[PDB]
């Protein structure tokens, strides 16, 4: 009856959502520690290079909303320091004031998220150097802009939001360069896949440095240059991505399970080691159907499917979290870029024994107008030949590719069943077979 | 040893492939009544718009390549006009000499496809008057709108050629007219989805007769007029699209059998119930994953997969067809329309207890540019909640949904399990719940 949620986005209010529409008689209670509830982090890199409007066009819920409609007691400026879980009572500061409230619980949601990091160099402070998290992040990105003279942009780190915002600085006329990190090489993508990549990037006058380390940013009020083991690049504006870290240092002294990286663990019900207390989204761990341990790949579609399970389960509307399976896609340039399940780094790691199947292929039969080059490549177990993952990049229909191998991994397929299924075929939008069936059809 | 094939299109060349690949000893001979081997049907409509540039683009595999390449010793102009089952003999009257071959046979495929159906009308021989199946069809509707001066075209029929060859003729600039069988309606689109296909027609001034019935085609040595029950209309071009008949007709005295349409009936295995005899493709039925039944759903996907498997039986590659889910996808004007599994139609046939999910949805994030609204409807059992189907109308993003939505059924899921599954998402490709998703938390 009293439901206490810590985080104010897509976990928390997924959760919120399903407690108010299932429990007439709850008391839910949101604490939120900045002012903005439920928007879509996913659309700060498009509101940044001028696609979407303004920030308020990513707002899903407003607060007003969740307080006037739904009848949720939500709180925004209320930062959580310290839970009891004895005694059944969170504790969060007034961001403005420092005035300390204390919220009684019968089940309590974690749904914190990550944090992006920022390591510890010299000039991590000077203005224009730039974290991408949350509104106000992407309006002093827009602000570093509108007030600066910004021409020479410098991305550290990749991934997604690295290769997002360094198309969309691309999109704002800069002269961008990413300087990558070396940990996270075959993270994602298999080095015969990132050729692509490195290729796209390259095409479009992004520089991408490898195999060099960061190690201070210089300038006198502002940042004027990047410096790092091999030279020093002017950069009037850094962008930073080059981790995450859970939101989930508050929770030290609770005896909260967490795994190395500070995720928190959660069982098939959402639920901690903690008698009524759960967690969901980034800030908790995600079982992998693949891998059949429990990973962190944080990710909104994971934190949303969490989010909803723990609040039903919060309610004992029992259902198991059938886990994630690494799926991810990414505009970059004129590609698209997506990956679901192992890729061969991942196998690797597991001592799965796996081969693997590549094709370069088109996206639509070859006659047809615009039929664009795909490359798709997939791994399989040697023994079972149970489908194992994929990666798919081309400028179009690479979406509908890693959808199918999504839903193939997710039933678990033998990679050769993928030849039986009635997959759509007309001219403008495949072959009669499918780039993933020519595929299966090349694997042993 | 010795392998007859009647056809020498998709099904009959995929079992050829296999079986030449598979067996090095194999004499396979083909019998082809027309001259061309191996071309895409499919792109005939897109030939004749003019967006690919001739019928040659067409053409997967030369008799040439088939006959030098493989050993495959592939006749042209053998027409089979009768088949002795217990001597084991083939009878093929060459189609211009009118000479008979005998060729014998130790396994026979029968790979002979559909026609299409011209019914018994005044009219029906004067020039003008079409039907579209292959590259000389095509070639004829060019010689018709090279040479006569061509403004009005009447189509007589719907479903993917019809509405295909609407779009051709208005981007060839006509004023088209389509003329619908009512003893069609229902039978691919629901009601309430085909509502999109009459609004899209419309738009683009393609005018859509309904109930009424074609009485004759009226002209001197040329068509000028389609007469029907209630009018009669200018048309300079007619295209009949009405239906299509198994080329079975030659077996009338063997023992094989066929459904009420001619379709010929295959078990798992691609065979016939006479011995050594077997069919693959259009001129077969085709078990359904989700009817439990032999329908007939001709289609180049599934003809290409029964070829196959055809090929692989004959050498005792033992495997078994897993079924056609009855989909289809076609490009109309602005639209994109897809179906897979049953229908309302089909599933109150069936007596299969079923309820609807319909969802008025966008193709991604509705905040980012040029996000396109998307149509799509799940059935799916009232009991077990078992997907049975799905139809999906829209701009963009179409083929993907129904793709997912095929795999879905493939693996025979429930509705509610498709909220499980991780597929992809960014802003310029989905919403972070997918429509597919949406719908299917709608439902009971
Ligand atoms: C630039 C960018 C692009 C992205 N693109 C995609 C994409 O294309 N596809 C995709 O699926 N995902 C994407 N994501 C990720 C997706 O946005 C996140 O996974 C999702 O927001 C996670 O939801 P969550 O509720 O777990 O955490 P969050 O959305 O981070 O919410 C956590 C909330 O908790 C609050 N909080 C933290 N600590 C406390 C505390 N002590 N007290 C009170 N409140 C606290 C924070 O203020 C925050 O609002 C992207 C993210 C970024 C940054
Ligand atoms: C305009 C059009 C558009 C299409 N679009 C699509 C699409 O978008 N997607 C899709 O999946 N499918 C599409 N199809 C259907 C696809 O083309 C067919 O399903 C596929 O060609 C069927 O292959 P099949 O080998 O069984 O029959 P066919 O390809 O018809 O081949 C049978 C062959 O047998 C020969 N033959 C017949 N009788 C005899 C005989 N007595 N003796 C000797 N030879 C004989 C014929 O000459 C023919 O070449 C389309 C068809 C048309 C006409
Ligand atoms: C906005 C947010 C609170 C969603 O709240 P929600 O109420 O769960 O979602 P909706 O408002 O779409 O409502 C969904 C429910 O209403 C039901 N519903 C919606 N329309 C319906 C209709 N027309 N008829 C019947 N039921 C309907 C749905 O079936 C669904 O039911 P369920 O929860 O029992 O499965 C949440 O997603 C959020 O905070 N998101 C943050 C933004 C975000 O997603 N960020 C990550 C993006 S990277
Ligand atoms: C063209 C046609 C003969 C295909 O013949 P095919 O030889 O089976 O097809 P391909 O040439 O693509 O060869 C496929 C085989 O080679 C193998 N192969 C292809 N490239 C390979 C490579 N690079 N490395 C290893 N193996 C490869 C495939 O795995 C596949 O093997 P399998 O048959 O054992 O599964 C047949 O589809 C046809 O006649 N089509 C008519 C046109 C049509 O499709 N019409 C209907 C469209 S509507």
């Amino acid at each position: 009856m009293n439901y206490v949620i810590i985080g104010g986005d897509a976990a928390g209010m997924s959760a919120a959502m399903q407690i108010v529409r299932n429990d007439e008689n709850a008391n839910v209670v949101t604490l939120e520690k900045g002012e903005i509830y439920s928007y879509a982090q996913c659309g700060l890199p498009y509101v940044i290079s001028g696609a979407i409007a303004s920030t308020e066009k990513l707002i899903a819920r407003n607060v007003k909303t969740f307080r006037d409609k739904y009848g949720i007691d939500a709180k925004v400026r209320h930062e959580v320091t310290k839970v009891d879980t004895e005694k059944k009572i969170v504790y969060a500061e007034h961001t403005k004031t420092k005035d300390v409230f204390e919220f009684s619980y019968d089940r309590l949601l974690i749904a914190t998220g990550v944090r992006p990091v920022m390591p510890e160099w010299e000039g991590r402070d000077l203005q224009g150097v730039h974290l991408l998290k949350t509104i106000p992040d992407a309006e002093r990105i827009l602000k570093t802009l509108e007030t600066n003279k910004v021409e020479d942009v410098t991305i550290i780190g990749g991934g997604a939001i690295g290769l997002e915002m360094a198309e969309t600085f691309v999109e704002l006329g800069k002269k961008v360069r990413m300087i990558e990190r070396n940990d996270h090489i075959g993270t994602i993508y298999d080095g015969d896949m990132a050729e692509y990549i490195y290729k796209e990037a390259d095409k479009h006058h992004i520089e991408i440095l490898t195999n060099e380390n960061v190690k201070a940013f210089k300038g006198n009020e502002r940042v004027e240059a990047v410096e790092t083991d091999k030279g020093t690049y002017k950069a009037d504006l850094v962008l930073v991505s080059v981790g995450v870290k859970p939101n989930t240092d508050f929770l030290e002294g609770t005896n909260i399970r967490t795994n190395h990286k500070g995720a928190i663990e959660v069982n098939a019900y959402m639920q901690t080691n903690v008698q009524d207390v759960y967690a969901a989204g980034d800030c908790a761990t995600h079982y992998h159907v693949i891998k059949e341990i429990h990973d962190h790949i944080p990710i909104g579609t994971t934190a949303n499917k969490q989010g909803r399970l723990a609040g039903l389960n919060m309610l004992d509307k029992r259902r198991a979290f059938k886990g994630t399976l690494g799926t991810g896609i990414i505009k970059f340039m004129n590609l698209t870029l997506a990956r679901t399940g192992l890729n061969e780094k991942e196998a690797k790691g597991l001592h799965i024994p796996y081969k693997t199947v590549k094709v370069d292929s088109t996206n639509m039969a070859g006659y047809y107008p615009n039929a664009k080059p795909l490359y798709l490549k997939l791994l399989y177990r040697s023994d079972t030949k149970q489908l194992l993952g994929g990666q798919v990049i081309g400028e179009e229909g690479v979406d509908k590719r890693i959808d199918v191998i999504a839903m193939a991994l997710f039933n678990k397929m033998s990679i050769h069943d993928l030849e039986d299924v009635d997959l759509s075929y007309a001219p403008p939008y495949n072959s009669v077979w499918d780039p993933i069936q020519q595929a299966a059809r090349r694997a042993e």
